[PDB]
């Protein structure tokens, strides 16, 4: 279960964050592990396509080859924090999994700038148990956390040393699908 009630960033740049461009997990930290791998890569697009606030999404899993992208329209509780639900697609957007009521997420964002990002989101899915997950996240998939998402960590009352890294899986992601997913 989820436990957070994150605070959205103060000031947060809504048109910045969903300027349509891909974000990477570089790091996180799930409250409920086994819920999620030690290993995994993660990749995000979000913008505003004809109006209406998306994100996509990318999981795979660089062990047993799990794979699946997402569409999400994102509905506005307050500033920088959303609830979206989640169709399951393939990587052109064709419709694997339909939006289905008790399928859905919480996204804030609790810091972002011009390359950087800390988030935290809880998933919701069938009658799984999930938990919270902060990841922080970089316009570049191989940047080290710097100073300011850091201390962002240390702001949230969390320890960047418990994050788990990325970096090491060899992951390679599809830009051109997640920026195309926007619009699906
Ligand atoms: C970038 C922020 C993230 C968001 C918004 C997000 C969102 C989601 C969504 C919507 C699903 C369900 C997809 C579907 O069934 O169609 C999902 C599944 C999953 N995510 Fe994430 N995720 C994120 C990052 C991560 C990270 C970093 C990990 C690794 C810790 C992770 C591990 C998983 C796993 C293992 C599942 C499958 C759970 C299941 O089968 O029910 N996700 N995620
Ligand atoms: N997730």
């Amino acid at each position: 279960a989820c436990t957070k009630n994150a605070i959205a960033q103060t000031g947060f740049n809504k048109d910045k964050y969903f300027n349509g461009d891909v974000w990477y997990v570089t790091d996180y930290l799930d409250l409920e592990p086994d819920d999620v791998p030690k290993r995994y890569c993660a990749a995000l697009a979000a913008g505003t396509a004809s109006g209406k606030l998306k994100q996509a999404l990318y999981h795979y899993d660089p062990k047993t080859q799990d794979t699946f992208y997402d569409v999400s329209e994102l509905q506005v509780e307050s500033l920088g924090k959303y609830t979206a639900n989640f169709k399951k697609v393939d990587k052109n957007g064709n419709v694997k999994v339909a939006v289905t009521a008790g399928n859905y997420y919480t996204f804030t964002v609790m810091y972002a700038d011009d390359s950087s990002a800390l988030i935290h989101t809880c998933l919701h899915k069938g009658n799984k148990d999930l938990g919270d997950l902060y990841a922080v996240l970089n316009r570049n998939k191989d940047a080290a956390a710097g100073d300011k998402v850091k201390s962002a960590v240390s702001a949230a009352t969390l320890e960047f040393s418990k994050f788990i890294s990325t970096k090491e899986n060899n992951c390679a992601y599809d830009n051109d699908s997640l920026k195309s997913l926007l619009t699906k």
